[PDB]
């Protein structure tokens, strides 16, 4: 009932508790149990103990972007079952969130971890948040997409992945992605994508893989994408001879909107647009299945 000395607190139109920008340390003490939303960004919290906000059932959005966290614990957020908004981005150096950090956050909808120097997603991070719809991972440090990563966000609508250092998608990287919309995977390092890994991702209908390290891709890769409509495939390595023509064929029946997909080699096609070749330009080799 009494508003900690850094922190305005207000009940319309719901029940607030915020202290932005008041060079907190750490999380204040006394926050009034009945909050239902919390807002800590722009101070310089370092560390989120265990049930820092356990007293708070009612809470359904935190933000704590902003800060200087570097260690979250793994109990961080217990007692917090109704929340639905967890805003932790723009801390650079977290570094690694812990595994077990938001089991049990079965009310979730939107996960901000973006900018957050990540160097990893450890197995079962993002467990059992089935009410998941937005999924931001963009600017961090990711050097994998492991299996299964994503296996229960069946509800996950947006998944943001770029300005990372991911150097293939393997074949259960999005396994479970039912409901996924926007799939966001430019300006990584993506050498290779499985035959098969967009085999749940029906209901894409935007894929960005521009500015990473592509030289070929099979057009099965394309083929479960039955909703697709908007695709960047520019600033990739593009080789346009033989091993290009299943993807050439895939972007001639294509009825959605595609980039330039411009053609590193051979120089004589250098920065054509592969889509816009004829079939008879890809004839010959330039080690893969076709030479
Ligand atoms: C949560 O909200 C309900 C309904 O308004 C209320 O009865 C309960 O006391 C609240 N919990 C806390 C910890 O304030
Ligand atoms: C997914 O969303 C739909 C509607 O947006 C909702 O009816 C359903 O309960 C959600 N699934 C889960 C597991 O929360
Ligand atoms: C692309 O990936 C290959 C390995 O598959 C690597 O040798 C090459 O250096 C990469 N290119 C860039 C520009 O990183
Ligand atoms: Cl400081
Ligand atoms: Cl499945």
């Amino acid at each position: 009932s009494p508003c900690p000395g850094a922190c305005v607190c207000y009940n319309e139109p719901k029940v607030t508790t915020s202290c932005p920008q008041q060079g907190l340390q750490a999380v204040p003490t006394g926050i009034p149990a009945s909050s239902q939303r919390i807002f800590l960004h722009g101070n310089r919290i370092s560390h989120v103990p265990a049930a820092s906000f356990q007293s708070c059932r009612n809470l359904t959005i935190l933000w704590l972007h902003s800060n200087a966290l570097a260690r979250i614990d793994a109990a961080a957020f217990t007692g917090l079952t109704l929340l639905e908004q967890l805003d932790l981005s723009d801390n650079a150096q977290l570094h690694v969130v812990d595994p077990t950090t938001f089991h049990g956050l079965g009310h979730l909808h939107t996960l901000h971890l973006d900018r957050c120097g990540l160097r990893e997603l450890g197995p079962g991070l993002f467990r059992g948040l089935a009410a998941l719809q937005y999924l931001y991972l963009q600017d961090n440090n990711l050097q994998a997409l492991p299996d299964n990563t994503f296996r229960d966000l069946g509800n996950l609508t947006h998944l943001f992945l770029h300005g990372n250092r991911i150097p293939s998608v393997p074949e259960h990287a999005f396994r479970g992605l039912h409901s996924l919309d926007r799939l966001l995977l430019h300006q990584n390092h993506v050498a290779r994508v499985h035959p098969h890994a967009f085999r749940d991702l029906g209901r894409l209908m935007t894929l960005y893989l521009f500015a990473n390290n592509l030289s070929m891709l099979p057009a099965e890769v394309l083929m479960p994408l039955r909703s697709l409509q908007y695709l960047r495939l520019n600033d990739n390595p593009w080789v346009c001879d033989c091993r290009a023509r299943p993807l050439w064929a895939w972007l001639q029946k294509f009825r959605g909107s595609s980039s330039e997909v411009p053609c590193n080699l051979p120089q004589r096609l250098a920065d054509r647009d592969l889509k816009r070749l004829a079939a008879s330009d890809l004839e010959g080799c330039a080690l893969p299945k076709c030479c």
